């Protein structure tokens, strides 16, 4: 996985997903976290980057939608920086 794709979605996660998300857990709904189990039983799509994406960009429930607010660059960034942690138990 590209190390600068890494770490530009570190940065991006940094300033607008760890309100919420810190450690990779969820503060909002503790269940809904960011680690892989969570990821395979809650997120539509299940452990992919494309679902990952498809809930940054569109959001749900009290998670933002973030499509019209950080562009494809930080969407895809932050995207694979969340899978990357997931599915390789980073957090
Ligand atoms: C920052 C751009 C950001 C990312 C990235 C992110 C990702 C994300 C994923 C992948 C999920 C699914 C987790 C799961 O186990 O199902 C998810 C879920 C929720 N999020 Fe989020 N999220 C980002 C930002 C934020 C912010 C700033 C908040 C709080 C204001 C937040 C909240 C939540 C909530 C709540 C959920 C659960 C949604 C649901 O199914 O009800 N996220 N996030």
């Amino acid at each position: 996985v590209d190390a600068e794709l890494l770490a530009d979605g570190k940065k991006v996660f940094a300033g607008n997903c760890a309100a919420c998300h810190l450690g990779g857990n969820n503060s909002v709904l503790a269940d809904k976290t960011l680690k892989k189990d969570a990821i395979e039983k809650y997120l539509e799509g299940g452990l992919t980057l494309e679902a990952i994406k498809y809930q940054v960009n569109n959001g749900k429930g009290a998670m933002p939608a973030w499509a019209d607010r950080l562009d494809e660059d930080d969407i895809e960034a932050v995207s694979n920086y969340v899978y990357d942690q997931a599915v390789n138990s980073k957090w």
